[PDB]
């Protein structure tokens, strides 16, 4: 069953910044044979191998891979396979694919096809993964991603008949994307998605971003948020979590609070909210269609049905504007949910339960789909205080595990890493964070 084999998957851990880069160390790791011995007796189950073949391949047909690369994802493959270990190859960065995957697809196929006729022979402990966080054109038309993972899946079917596959959508493996995968019948395929929301806090500092974003961000679990997708498209407003309600200061006439979802929701029929002073709004759940003017009042809940603000199919915009010409006094937004036959959502939330919504919804999408679930990648930078580090990793795990996800740490060493290769030393409050036995 592939869902024992996704099962099987449990814990593991990413040796990043190795293989995925040019060449082996040029990213500041390189793998040592005491690596897998660390892993396994850390408590892990699983390594996932990312691994970029686009710098060891032929640029013409037909493409052959370098065997000495090929003789060292097979030392990789081996070391893990002799201490019990699972290990996940995939296809990680590959930009020539994401800028052009019509020219970069036979390329693509042949290198997929020679890994699959190598270790068509594997036991089940070796999982294949198409390809890592798919981006470039693939966010411009996910069509192009599913027929071109189609077309991998058969390739690496010729040889591996019903060996696990691990698939996910675009935007780099956003779970947000889910909506957009399309599989084909495959019985032996495994869902995945990378997390790391919020980006404001897992990539503080990260040098190779432009913008470079701040950093010094804290992340607790009380930690005043937004519910997972939403982001704050307010315009001429001074909008801020302040304690565990939400701060709303209109500071010119119709500015609005906005939430925006690239995903989306669907089956609520009316949104409830509360503020602490009487305000006058429009309510919007659908942009360009007729808002429902609303007078509050304070300490008392309101509640619209969305047939009449746009009455939207599906909910991905939702703004409550100022209903006056001029500004007003601050205010605090202290309730924002949307209800339905279902379990209601919780727009205005903390950290903890934004990513518990997170991980809700790529349930709610596994279950309908019937498709296990398999996250590669999760994990924050250095750049933040080792105490939010190791709270918003524990958070991750723990609601990961509540949904019966399979996950895989990033990363070993380095950047993200729980091994600090300069003392020899385990990153124990990480560690723990991730494996508290
Ligand atoms: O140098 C550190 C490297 O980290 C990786 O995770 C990024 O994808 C690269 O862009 C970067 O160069």
């Amino acid at each position: 069953g592939i869902v024992e084999l996704n099962r099987q998957l449990g814990r593991g851990v990413n040796l990043g910044n190795a293989l995925e880069a040019p060449w082996e160390g040029a990213w500041g790791v390189r793998l040592e044979e005491g690596f897998f011995e660390l892993i396994r007796e850390a408590g892990f189950k699983t390594i996932r191998l990312p691994v970029s073949w686009t710098h060891h391949a032929g640029r013409a047909a037909p493409y052959t891979i370098d065997p000495a690369f090929f003789s060292r994802v097979d030392w990789a493959v081996t070391q893990a396979t002799r201490r019990g270990l699972n290990i996940v190859v995939n296809v990680h960065h590959y930009d020539e694919l994401n800028a052009n995957p019509q020219a970069e697809e036979a390329r693509y196929l042949s290198i997929w096809r020679q890994i699959a006729e190598r270790y068509r022979n594997q036991p089940g402990s070796v999982y294949f993964e198409l390809l890592n966080e798919p981006h470039g054109r693939f966010n411009d038309n996910p069509q192009l991603w599913n027929d071109l993972l189609a077309k991998a899946l058969r390739v690496v079917r010729e040889s591996n008949p019903s060996r696990a596959v691990i698939v996910g959508p675009v935007g780099w493996n956003s779970l947000w994307r889910l909506s957009e995968l399309r599989l084909p019948d495959d019985p032996n395929l495994i869902v995945t998605f990378h997390y790391y929301d919020p980006l404001e806090f897992t990539h503080q500092g990260a040098e190779w971003l432009n913008p470079v974003p701040p950093t010094g961000v804290v992340w607790r679990e009380n930690q005043g948020a937004f519910a997972a997708g939403w982001q704050n498209w307010s315009w001429g407003s001074r909008v801020g979590f302040v304690g565990e309600a939400l701060e709303i200061t209109y500071q010119e006439g119709w500015a609005g609070f906005y939430l925006h979802s690239d995903a989306g929701v669907e089956g609520y029929d009316r949104l409830a909210f509360r503020t602490s002073a009487p305000v006058s709004l429009q309510v919007s759940c659908r942009r360009d269609a007729p808002a429902k003017a609303v007078t509050t009042s304070g300490g008392v809940e309101t509640v619209v049905n969305l047939s009449e603000c746009g009455n939207p199919s599906r909910l991905t915009d939702l703004i409550l504007q100022n209903n006056s010409p001029n500004a007003r006094a601050a205010f605090r937004l202290e309730r924002l949910e949307l209800r339905g036959p279902g379990s209601p959502l919780a727009l205005l939330t903390h950290q903890q339960n934004a990513i518990a919504q997170a991980m809700e919804f790529a349930q709610r999408w596994a279950e309908q789909n019937r498709r296990p679930i398999f996250v590669g990648e999760f994990g924050a930078y250095e750049k933040g205080d080792l105490d939010s580090r190791v709270r918003w990793t524990g958070a991750v795990r723990s609601e990961l595990e509540k949904r019966n996800f399979s996950w895989a740490y990033w990363e070993f060493a380095a950047g993200f890493g729980i091994y600090d290769r300069t003392t020899r030393q385990w990153r124990t409050p990480l560690l723990k964070a991730l494996v508290p036995e």
